[PDB]
């Protein structure tokens, strides 16, 4: 259960909004421990996991297929891959 107060002021967080160019989610979130293609839809995902107080969460950003910012969460991208298999 994530404690959204915890993670607010990180850039991935506050910073990263929808229609954002990979370019820009690079330059504020720093490198990705992970990309990948999206499983399901077109596009992609980066996947982080973030660092704060002692505390490690996981977060993603994906993109969609013209390559903008889509969606963003607290799981991982292959997560993200098993949820929307699913739905």
């Amino acid at each position: 259960p994530v404690n959204y107060i915890t993670f607010r002021n990180e850039p991935l967080v506050k910073d990263v909004e929808k229609g954002m160019s990979q370019q820009e989610v690079l330059r504020i979130g720093g490198t990705p421990s992970g990309t990948q293609k999206r499983l399901m839809k077109p596009g992609s995902c980066n996947s982080y996991i973030l660092n704060k107080d002692g505390q490690q969460q996981p977060f993603y950003v994906s993109f969609d297929g013209s390559g903008k910012v889509d969606g963003s969460g607290f799981l991982s991208c292959s997560e993200l891959d098993r949820h929307e298999r699913d739905a």
